[PDB]
């Protein structure tokens, strides 16, 4: 199972520390679109401030079990498939990814990323939770607002 890093912190915390009002703070979001009918708009929108860490993994609505915060209906992604993770970086708050030895692979822009390493984050960045993307019915965007 997943260790967070000694540094890890909330964007809620790290934020109320620097005791900024909502105008003046960033925060974050994990935006999933459904492929089919994105032209419908989001999915779904994930708020990403209250933890320093979000485990993504399958979670299908079709017994299951359910080991992920952000349970994603993807049919070849894995129960723990990869982890959202943020740390306070030397006093910058950053975000990264990390692949969970998953079956299929984390891509992060069309990039299958290396396994058990994380990756570093940016606002627009899109997941998706197989290295095939005809296998990928969603797409996960990772935003910093
Ligand atoms: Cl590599
Ligand atoms: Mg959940």
């Amino acid at each position: 199972k997943h260790v967070e890093p000694q540094d890890a912190i909330s964007p809620d915390n790290y934020m109320d520390m620097l005791g900024l009002e909502a105008r003046d703070r960033t925060m974050y979001e994990l935006v999933i679109y459904r492929k089919n009918d994105k032209d419908k708009g989001p999915w779904k929108r994930y708020d990403l401030n209250g933890r320093s860490c979000y485990l993504v993994g399958r979670e299908l609505g079709h017994t299951e079990i359910v080991v992920a915060d952000i349970g994603i209906p993807e049919e070849t992604s894995s129960k723990q498939h990869c982890v959202i993770q943020f740390r306070n970086v030397r006093g910058i708050l950053k975000c990264y990814v990390m692949d969970l030895d998953s079956s299929n692979g984390t891509c992060l822009n069309n990039v299958v990323i290396p396994g058990a390493r994380y990756i570093e984050l940016r606002s627009g960045d899109v997941l998706t939770l197989s290295e095939f993307e005809e296998d990928n019915d969603y797409e996960l965007i990772f935003m910093n607002v």
